[PDB]
């Protein structure tokens, strides 16, 4: 038959801009919930819900994009106004995860306060956007904005590129998009032939999320994809305790700089909290090969190699 996955329609292809700000906050889109379901397992330390929305093909968008969400409600502190747009990196390709162009994904992390010490919930104090997307069931309808952002979109001038993306928690969403985009689906004219590395970071295995597909592409192209995993509360001790995804790229630093210095791109996304320690890492390495860890970064910046979207 062929493995990859017939999508529609392939007029989608044919723009040669993405799409911005088509709908804007004074005047959404109002899109409806296909479905919702919690990606986590009991050991997760929060929810993280994946969440299918309709726009039927009316709110296009391009991989690494973002969607806003206004949720119902006025603004605590702007009488008479909406609450604010809260933005969601698009977690589905442009063909969506019904492949007829007609619903967007996102991968949404429950934000709930605890007060630290009598660890006691105070759902006034809970995000407000977040619970109402997790909490959410087919036929609701949403407000949506957007598509916002360019940083995050995929340079295909080059199918044999190589990426090399890091992640941490939802910070995974533009991934899913870009490896279905080069494994999953039926795109004539982007065929993907080089390599995409993946690491993940997440609390422990029951917080991993898509990990089945991520697997999947492992077995299916073998010489096109490397994934690794890091989980902060159930692996190993380095130069130090516990598991980050620093970590990792260092166990493989040698590797990821040869890849670098050849043209890799390489991505962030997800909590901006993960940077600091990267960039320590990213330093030591560099300072053991005798290379200026500062210069290799100014350099790959000058060359549009460097792509972070953290929150
Ligand atoms: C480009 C971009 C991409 C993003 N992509 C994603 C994504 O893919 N997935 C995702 O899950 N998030 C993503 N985010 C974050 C997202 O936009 C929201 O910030 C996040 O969901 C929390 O919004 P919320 O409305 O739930 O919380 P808000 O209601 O805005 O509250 C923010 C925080 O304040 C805490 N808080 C609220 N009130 C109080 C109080 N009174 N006292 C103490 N603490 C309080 C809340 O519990 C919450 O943690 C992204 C952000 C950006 C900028």
């Amino acid at each position: 038959s062929r493995s990859k996955v017939s999508v529609a329609p392939l007029h989608l292809e044919s723009a040669k801009e993405p799409p911005l700000n088509t709908y804007k906050p004074k005047e959404p889109f109002t899109a409806t919930i296909v479905s919702v379901e919690s990606l986590v397992g009991p050991k997760a330390p929060g929810e993280t819900c994946h969440i299918v929305i309709d726009h039927g093909g009316n709110v296009p968008y391009w991989e690494g994009q973002s969607y806003g969400v206004i949720p119902p409600g006025e603004n605590p502190k702007k009488p008479g106004a909406p609450q604010n747009v809260r933005l969601y990196s698009i977690a589905s390709t442009r063909y969506g995860d019904n492949f007829d162009g007609r619903t967007g994904s996102l991968c949404v992390r429950r934000a709930v306060y605890y007060d630290p010490e009598t660890g006691k919930e105070d759902p006034s104090k809970n995000g407000v956007c977040s619970n109402f997307l997790c909490n959410s069931k087919p036929g609701d309808k949403i407000q949506l904005t957007g598509p916002s952002g360019k940083i995050m979109l995929l340079p295909e001038e080059d199918p044999n590129a190589t990426h090399i993306m890091i992640a941490t928690g939802t910070g995974v969403a533009p991934f899913r998009g870009y490896l279905r985009r080069m494994f999953m689906e039926d795109v004539p004219n982007y065929r993907f032939g080089g390599l995409a590395w993946l690491f993940l970071g997440v609390a422990n295995s029951d917080s991993l999320l898509y990990d089945e597909e991520f697997t999947s592409y492992l077995k299916q192209y073998p010489d096109n994809f490397r994934y690794d995993k890091a989980l902060s509360r159930e692996q190993k001790n380095r130069s130090g305790g516990k598991m980050y995804v620093q970590d990792k790229i260092e166990e493989y630093s040698d590797e990821i700089f040869k890849l670098l210095d050849g043209g890799a791109h390489i991505y962030f996304c997800g909590l901006k909290g993960m940077m600091p320690g990267i960039q320590d890492t990213l330093k030591k390495v560099a300072e053991r090969r005798g290379e200026s860890w500062d210069q290799k970064l100014a350099q790959l910046k000058k060359n549009k190699q460097w792509h972070v979207e953290v929150y």
